[PDB]
């Protein structure tokens, strides 16, 4: 039961160029399969997948985390908390088939990095080396957070992922992406207008929209605005708690600051639980398709 140590191990003989090729394949498919989810694209769901495959981590015993790529196993794949992520996994299938040498954990996390960057978000340094672990290393369901709670719940929950107030608020900004789907989570609606463009719209909407606490068709409460946006109880708690509120205001007034803080928190989230050898390669910063003229 002793806390295991997960040492990053570079896929045999691979280097930056190999991973840039995987990034490009993911990016090109994001461009190709643009009809998904009423033309939102697979960007948002890939980010959620990267988060859910990483968010199972427990700093106390180093179980869960992005290292093992255990989402490929039935128990985790069927976690009610992961409902809807099968779409992201299916999207990545052809990618993994073309580059069978990349580990599942590296692919799931790289998918999130690729999506954020291609959607015009900040650059996210990414490190390779996650290694697939056995099915018995799959974490039990119930480690991912709930959305019907308050600020105190959020703050306490994220301490298990070693995230502080600023890290939590920055990470939640990803809700500028995609939307909630009633069938997947019991919540319905987008957080903003630019569902597939990474910006600080989440914070601006929290502060500027006129929110009303209503019940959706699943009989769950959520905050709605006449603009057609919604906020989860946990999202709204970010402006109810005074400490979170200060940070929300900061990001709503400084796009660059949000980008830099989100980049650090997201990489941290994707790297929790991994031990990188002193001579491991430095983090990779991939060029977007646009930057490559592709
Ligand atoms: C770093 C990014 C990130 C973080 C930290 C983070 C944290 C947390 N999220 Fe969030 N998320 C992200 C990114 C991130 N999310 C994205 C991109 C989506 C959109 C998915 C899609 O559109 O398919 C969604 C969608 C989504 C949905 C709707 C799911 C659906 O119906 O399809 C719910 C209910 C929640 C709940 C919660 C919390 C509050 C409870 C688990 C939470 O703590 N999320």
């Amino acid at each position: 039961t002793t806390p295991l140590v997960h040492v990053a191990s570079v896929e045999k003989g691979r280097s930056y160029e190999d991973f840039q090729k995987v990034y490009n394949a993911i990016a090109l498919k994001l461009r190709e399969d643009d009809e998904y989810d009423n033309y939102i694209g697979y960007g948002p769901v890939l980010v959620r997948l990267a988060w859910h495959t990483s968010g199972t981590w427990d700093k106390h015993d180093n179980t869960g985390g992005s290292y093992g790529g255990t989402y490929r196993f039935k128990k985790e794949f069927n976690d009610p908390s992961n409902a809807g992520l099968q779409n992201g996994f299916k999207f990545l299938e052809p990618i993994h088939k073309e580059f069978p040498w990349i580990s599942s954990g590296d692919l799931f996390s790289l998918g999130g990095v690729t999506a954020v960057q291609e959607m015009q978000g900040p650059k996210i340094p990414w490190r390779c080396g996650r290694v697939d672990t056995p099915e018995d290393t799959t974490p039990d369901n119930g480690r991912l957070p709930d959305a019907d709670k308050d600020a105190d719940y959020v703050r306490t929950f994220f301490q298990r992922l070693n995230m502080n107030d600023r890290e939590v608020v920055a990470l939640m900004g990803a809700h500028a992406l995609g939307k909630t789907h009633l069938k997947n989570s019991g919540y319905e609606g987008p957080w903003g207008a630019a569902n597939n463009v990474f910006t600080n719209e989440f914070y601006l909407n929290l502060l500027n929209e006129d929110w009303k606490l209503e019940k959706n068709d699943a009989n769950n409460e959520q905050w709605d605005s006449k603009s057609g946006y919604m906020m989860l109880p946990t999202d709204y708690s970010l402006i109810q708690d005074p400490k979170y509120l200060s940070i929300v205001k900061e990001y709503a007034n400084d796009q660059d600051k949000f980008f830099k803080d989100f980049s650090k928190a997201f990489e941290k989230l994707l790297e929790n639980g991994i031990t990188f050898p002193k001579d491991a390669p430095s983090p990779f910063i991939f060029k977007t398709l646009e930057e490559q003229g592709l």
